[PDB]
């Protein structure tokens, strides 16, 4: 990851 | 909001 | 984004 | 203000 979210 | 991120 | 805040 | 924007 790195990024973020949430799914 | 509710949502996440990162922008 | 574009919008503002602050939530 | 106090609120943000942008309007
Ligand atoms: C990113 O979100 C995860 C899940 O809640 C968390 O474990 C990290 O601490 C947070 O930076
Ligand atoms: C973003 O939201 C996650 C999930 O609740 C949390 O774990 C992080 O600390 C927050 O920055
Ligand atoms: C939020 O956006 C305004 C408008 O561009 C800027 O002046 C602020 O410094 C930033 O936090
Ligand atoms: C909020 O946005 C205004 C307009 O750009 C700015 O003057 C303030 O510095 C910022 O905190
Ligand atoms: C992150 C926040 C969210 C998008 N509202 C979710 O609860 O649906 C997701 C599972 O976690
Ligand atoms: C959230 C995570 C990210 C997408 N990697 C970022 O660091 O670029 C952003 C500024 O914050
Ligand atoms: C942006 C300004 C605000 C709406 N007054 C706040 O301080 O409550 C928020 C956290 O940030
Ligand atoms: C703040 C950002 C915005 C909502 N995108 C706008 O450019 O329309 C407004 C004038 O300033």
């Amino acid at each position: 990851x790195x990024n973020x979210x949430y799914x």
